[PDB]
C-alpha cells in the first residue's frame, strides 16, 4: 500500500532519506494489533478512526477528550490518513485531563488498567501502549511502565518536551519501555526533543499532521508526536510477526534508520523509527 502526500511523519518512517511525500506500508497496517493511547482521551467518532478506536476507562468525570492530545496521538497511531497503522484497534485510556494535567497515581493507574483490560481484549497480533505524557522523575510512574511492558504490552513513551537528558523524566527514564526522541522533517532532533541514553529510538514528532477533536485535524509539535509513530510502527511491525511487545523496541532501533539525524548530543542514540518496507 502506498498513501501518496502523506504526512511528513508517515513518509518519513517508511524511507531511508527525509523529504519523501508518500508513506509505503504493508497493507496488513497492525490489523489485529491493538494500541491502548494512555492520554486525554480519543474521540472515538472521529471518522479518521473509522470505527477502529473506542474509550475503555476514564478516570475523570467524561471519558471524552475535551483536550485533542489524545485524539491526536491516536489519530498518528491508527486514524486512515495521519496513521502508522491503519488497521489497529485503537482503546483510549483517559489519565489525563481536558487541560492535558494528570496526577501520577491516577497515570500508573492507567497503566496497571491496560495491564489488565488487554487480557479482555482480542489483539491476536500483540497490544501496545503510546503512553505521549511525563513528567520529573518518578520511580512508582517507572515501576509502573515497566509493569505495563512485563505485562506484555509494548510500551512506547515520550523522551519529553524538555531538551534535557530524558533520565530526569518518567516514564521516559524506565530503561525497561521505549523512551521516544521526537525528530523534524529536516532529520534534526526536534528542538524541545529530550535526549540521553535512555532514549531509544527517534520518531517525526515535529509539525505532525493528524486528527483532532470536534472531527478536526491539527498540526502539533512533540516527543507526544514521535511517540505515536513509534507505537504504531511497533503495532505494524507485530502485525507482521516481524517482532513481539518485548522485543520490539529493540527491532526498532535495529531496523531504524541509523545516523540519519542531526543535533544528537554525544551518548544519544542517532536511530529513526523505520518500516524498512519494500513492494
Ligand atoms: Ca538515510
Ligand atoms: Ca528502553
Amino acid at each position: 500500500a502506498a498513501q501518496t502526500n502523506a504526512p511528513w511523519g508517515l513518509a518519513r518512517i517508511s524511507s531511508t532519506s527525509p523529504g519523501t511525500s508518500t508513506y509505503y506500508y504493508d497493507e496488513s497496517a497492525g490489523q489485529g494489533s491493538c494500541v491502548y493511547v494512555i492520554d486525554t482521551g480519543i474521540e472515538a467518532s472521529h471518522p479518521e478512526f473509522e470505527g477502529r478506536a473506542q474509550m475503555v476507562k476514564t478516570y475523570y468525570y467524561s471519558s471524552r477528550d475535551g483536550n485533542g492530545h489524545g485524539t491526536h496521538c491516536a489519530g498518528t497511531v491508527g486514524s486512515r490518513t495521519y496513521g502508522v497503522a491503519k488497521k489497529t484497534q485503537l482503546f483510549g485510556v483517559k489519565v489525563l485531563d481536558d487541560n492535558g494535567s494528570g496526577q501520577y497515581s491516577t497515570i500508573i493507574a492507567g497503566m496497571d488498567f491496560v495491564a489488565s483490560d488487554k487480557n479482555n481484549r482480542n489483539c491476536p497480533k500483540g497490544v501496545v501502549a503510546s503512553l505521549s505524557l511525563g513528567g520529573g522523575y518518578s520511580s512508582s510512574v517507572n515501576s509502573a511502565a515497566a509493569r505495563l511492558q512485563s505485562s506484555g504490552v509494548m510500551v512506547a513513551v515520550a523522551a519529553g518536551n524538555n531538551n534535557a537528558d530524558a533520565r530526569n523524566y518518567s516514564p521516559a527514564s524506565e530503561p525497561s519501555v521505549c523512551t521516544v526522541g521526537a525528530s523534524d522533517r529536516y532529520d534534526r532532533r526536534s528542538s524541545f526533543s529530550n535526549y540521553g541514553s535512555v532514549l531509544d529510538i527517534f520518531g517525526p514528532g515535529t509539525d505532525i499532521l493528524s486528527t483532532w477533536i470536534g472531527g478536526s485535524t491539527r498540526s502539533i509539535s512533540g516527543t507526544s508526536m514521535a511517540t505515536p509513530h513509534v507505537a504504531g510502527l511497533a503495532a505494524y511491525l507485530m502485525t507482521l510477526g516481524k517482532t513481539t511487545a518485548a522485543s520490539a523496541c529493540r527491532y526498532i532501533a535495529d531496523t531504524a534508520n541509523k545516523g540519519d539525524l542531526s543535533n544528537i548530543p554525544f551518548g544519544t542514540v542517532n536511530l529513526l523509527a523505520y518500516n524498512n518496507y519494500q513492494a
